[PDB]
């Protein structure tokens, strides 16, 4: 118990913070939502061996933890509020506790995320992180909006996250300056919490891609009753992924990798050159059409 | 993820709800808090082999884990909302999987909670339930307003579920009606959400008993500054309790076993008639006194 004092009461991201009328120290938290606005509301297990390796370096560890588990506020439109961390621990080691809460400190302030409260149990590694956000009724970015003729885009280079596991598991080796910021997409990634806003009243559908960039177009093609044609040619590799892949390998990662926590969101052509202007990472990779599913079409328009 | 629409998208506690702006679906479930009250928010892991033993029912092991994390709510005097659940699963088992929904939909209707959201992965079994409950601001029952002169109190029979704990890992045998009251305490407890209410502008603090009596005393003798004193003579056994266990082994299942989730709770002695008219249950075990942490006493006033 004294542990959770020390280390997460004591946390820099647990102190006094707007909307919050009571963090840490009770039964539950207590929130004092903003008025007129309502509460986006996420949860997220990581699952040792699963979501991360054994082993690992507890401050990169709770970066990811809080950044995968946030990206779905941004998948929302949401402006970040507060976080619960539920953490299963095999033994209560301060050394590992002390780093774990000084990554979630430095990936909480970045992210505008005050810890509220949490759970501490023992058993296999785990953590269950539940992420609260504000968005105003009728903006947030739901998945059954889009439309044929809508045009398909992500917020960033895909296949980043994917390339770096590859490192993190030392399947593959990488001059140091290829390896830092494809791990820095895995460790820490960059909630796309501007990209979310900027879409409010634009996107006619979004989410984050965590499973993978076509399993996750899925859902929008299945919510909203439409076909989604991703167009090969339109997949570049970043510069980053490009350090270490190339042509097929890097196109396969991109395609199906998934950890990439960017936002896949299909939009009217008429707001194009105003998400371009607002965020310039942002890439046109297909389209919507009428029909069912997910389709992949190489530089001549036929179907893989 | 297709049970997930299967079981848990169609679950009746999932169907639409008040104050649920949008439930099961996306990448964040949408609230609309009441206006004019806090939101009440708790996390809870429940780990295989810790909190229930591996190859359980799963109708049982759902409503346990959902009432649990609801006590909680009933910990700070909130009234229930809605909640998330994740669920980590070694293998994706349709029948398990129906069973628990099955369980989960019993004890979500019982405490009024709409299920909005939740995650699915895979690995050592494992769920993390996030609950929310509303409660006006400055009426929220914490830990640090007892006094001295204030009673001891709490709102149920102890010792229930430990002495349900031996029957369920088989270190002890029953006659099936002394057993099934007490399997009834550990699989299906019944969150004090009226109590809670009751207890509103009333307790000087309150917390419900999850580690144990005597463990959870000391939060409020600590947050407080102030001696818990209990009383071994008003430690008397249920008839439940009773029927399984006498002397010493009932009394160490009242003070130490936990898994009560019943509200532990002070109370300036004017309000003693009030909460015993509303909730009759409820027992006077010992009083608070100035100094610090908590004493057992004898029936001649001698500590333990
Ligand atoms: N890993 C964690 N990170 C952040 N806050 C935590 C963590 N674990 C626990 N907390 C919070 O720290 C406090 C722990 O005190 P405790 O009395 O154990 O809370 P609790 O929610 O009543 N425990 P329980 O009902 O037994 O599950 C609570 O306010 C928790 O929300
Ligand atoms: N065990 C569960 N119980 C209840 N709801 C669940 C459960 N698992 C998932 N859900 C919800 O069902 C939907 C699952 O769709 P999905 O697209 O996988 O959501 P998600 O939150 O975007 N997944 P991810 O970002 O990969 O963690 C979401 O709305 C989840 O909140
Ligand atoms: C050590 C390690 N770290 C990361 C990964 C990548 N990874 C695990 S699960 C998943 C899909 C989303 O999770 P879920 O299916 O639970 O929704 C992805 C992309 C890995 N294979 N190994
Ligand atoms: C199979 C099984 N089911 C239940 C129990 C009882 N139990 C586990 S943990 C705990 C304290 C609160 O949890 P935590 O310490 O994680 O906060 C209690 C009372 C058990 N020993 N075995
Ligand atoms: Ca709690
Ligand atoms: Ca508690
Ligand atoms: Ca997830
Ligand atoms: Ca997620
Ligand atoms: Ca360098
Ligand atoms: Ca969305
Ligand atoms: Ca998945
Ligand atoms: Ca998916
Ligand atoms: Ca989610
Ligand atoms: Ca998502
Ligand atoms: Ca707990
Ligand atoms: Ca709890
Ligand atoms: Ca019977
Ligand atoms: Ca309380
Ligand atoms: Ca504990
Ligand atoms: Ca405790």
């Amino acid at each position: 118990f004294e542990l959770i004092r020390r280390f997460f009461a004591a946390a820099a991201c647990a102190a006094p913070a707007a909307d919050v009328a009571l963090g840490i120290g009770d039964d539950c938290a207590l929130l004092a939502p903003p008025a007129g606005e309502q509460l986006a509301v996420s949860t997220d297990t990581l699952v040792e061996g699963v979501h991360f390796p054994a082993g690992c370096d507890p401050f990169l560890l709770a970066q990811r933890a809080l950044a995968v588990s946030a990206s779905d506020l941004a998948a929302m439109g949401a402006a970040p509020l507060a976080f619960t961390l539920a953490l299963t621990l095999p033994q209560a080691d301060a050394e590992w506790l002390q780093g774990f809460a000084r990554g979630l400190d430095a990936m909480a302030r970045q992210c505008g995320l005050a810890l509220v409260g949490g759970d501490t149990t023992r058993g296999p590694l785990s953590m269950t992180l539940t992420v609260f956000g504000r968005v105003p009724a009728g903006q947030a970015l739901t998945r059954a909006g889009a439309r044929p003729g809508d045009l398909l885009c992500v917020g960033g280079p895909l296949g980043e996250a994917g390339a770096a596991l590859e490192l993190v598991l030392e399947r593959r080796s990488a001059p140091a300056e290829v390896a830092e910021p494809l791990l820095a997409r895995y460790w820490t990634p960059a909630p796309q919490f501007g990209l979310g806003l900027a879409l409010r009243g634009k996107a006619s559908a979004a989410l984050d891609i965590s499973d993978g960039l076509l399993a996750d177009c899925g859902h929008i093609a299945r919510a909203s009753g439409v076909a989604l044609l991703v167009e090969c040619q339109r997949l570049q590799a970043s510069a980053a992924l490009s350090g270490l892949l190339a042509g097929e390998e890097a196109l396969r990662q991109q395609l199906a990798a998934g950890d990439d926590y960017v936002l896949v969101f299909t939009l009217p052509p008429e707001y194009l050159g105003e998400i371009r202007a607002a965020w310039p990472a942002m890439a046109v990779i297909g389209r919507v059409e009428a029909g069912q599913g997910v389709h992949l079409l190489d530089a001549d328009g036929k179907e893989l």
